[PDB]
């Protein structure tokens, strides 16, 4: 797995950000995590949705460097979105959301499952600390 540079274009939601990658604007979906959404699904703005959304936005906006890391399997989903691990100054946004109780680990589709265990370990810690979603 290798990291590649990208430039923030705009954060869209807790789990979705628009990036300039290899010269093209592209929407990326964060691999392996489900955040509450301000979009769907569902019921509009779910609980912790605006929180999760502000966390991702602050984290990518304030970064010096954003990098994307594709997993071993398909790199786009059926909506045309890039599927990847996103890093802000070396820190994985997907893990930070989970470590803060602002995301749960998604249903995993192999072989896009490289960081699955790492994330699950963070999710376990956030539950034990009863943060946000877990409170």
């Amino acid at each position: 797995l290798h990291k590649e540079p990208a430039t923030l274009i705009k954060a869209i939601d807790g789990d979705t950000v628009k990036l300039m990658y290899k010269g093209q604007p592209m929407t990326f979906r964060l691999l392996l995590v489900d955040t509450p959404e301000t979009k769907h699904p569902k019921k509009g703005v779910e609980k912790y949705g605006p929180e999760a959304s502000a966390f991702t936005k602050k984290m990518v906006e304030n970064a010096k460097k954003v990098e994307v890391e594709f997993d071993k399997g398909q790199r786009t989903d059926k909506y045309g979105r890039g599927l990847a691990y996103i890093y802000a100054d070396g820190k994985m946004v997907n893990e930070a959301l989970v470590r803060q109780g602002l995301a749960k680990v998604a249903y995993v589709y192999k072989p896009n499952n490289t960081h699955e265990q790492h994330l699950r370990k963070s999710e376990a810690q956030a539950k034990k600390e009863k943060l946000n979603i877990w409170s």
